[PDB]
């Protein structure tokens, strides 16, 4: 691996597809799913999370949900990310 963008914006975009959320998950329920592998950071991979997803609304590839299901909801968009 010499070039990767974010092993965990990568896992971000895979958690979102395992759950599917049409409506948009939370930060917190997205990290709930994201904690569950042994190479993820259990201390600071909130904030690698949070700016993972940040990172990736900025690029289209996340849409930016808020309101209906908690303050800071997200999902997928599509390959929009490289295209």
């Amino acid at each position: 691996s010499h070039m990767q963008p974010g092993k965990y914006s990568q896992l971000v975009v895979e958690t979102i597809r395992r759950l599917g959320e049409r409506n948009g998950s939370s930060l917190a329920k997205i990290y709930t799913e994201a904690k569950k592998v042994p190479w993820f950071d259990q201390q600071n991979g909130r904030t690698y999370l949070k700016y993972s997803i940040k990172a990736l609304v900025q690029n289209d590839t996340l849409l930016q949900v808020k309101g209906t299901g908690a303050n800071g909801s997200f999902k997928l968009n599509r390959k929009k990310l490289e295209g």
